[PDB]
């Protein structure tokens, strides 16, 4: 129980594994940073969750950055813009 670790994407992308591993990959749609066991092999006792994000260019095709952040879990969908507020709710409406 005590191990812990995390994702680290830093913009402009970057990323940070779990695991020490960090690369320097880019894209141009949705992507799936993490989320259940997609073949579905030792799993006990789990919980669904999704976590995805998009990525776009910002005037240079070399370089991509992230645009939104959207989750998913217990049949509640979030999604986050750049707006500075929640915007997080199924429906999508936006939040304080
Ligand atoms: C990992 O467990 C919780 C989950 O987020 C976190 O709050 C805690 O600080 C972490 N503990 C360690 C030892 O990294």
């Amino acid at each position: 129980p005590n191990y812990n670790s995390t994702c680290w994407l830093w913009g402009d992308p970057h990323y940070n594994s779990f695991d020490g591993w960090s690369f320097d990959f880019q894209g141009t749609c949705n992507y799936l940073l993490a989320g259940t066991l997609c073949p579905g092999v030792n799993a006990e006792g789990l919980t669904p969750f999704t976590v995805t994000t998009k990525n776009e260019n910002r005037g240079s095709p070399a370089v991509s950055y992230v645009r939104q952040v959207t989750v998913t879990t217990l049949n509640t969908n979030i999604s986050i813009h750049k707006n500075e507020i929640g915007k997080v709710r199924v429906n999508g409406v936006l939040m304080a």
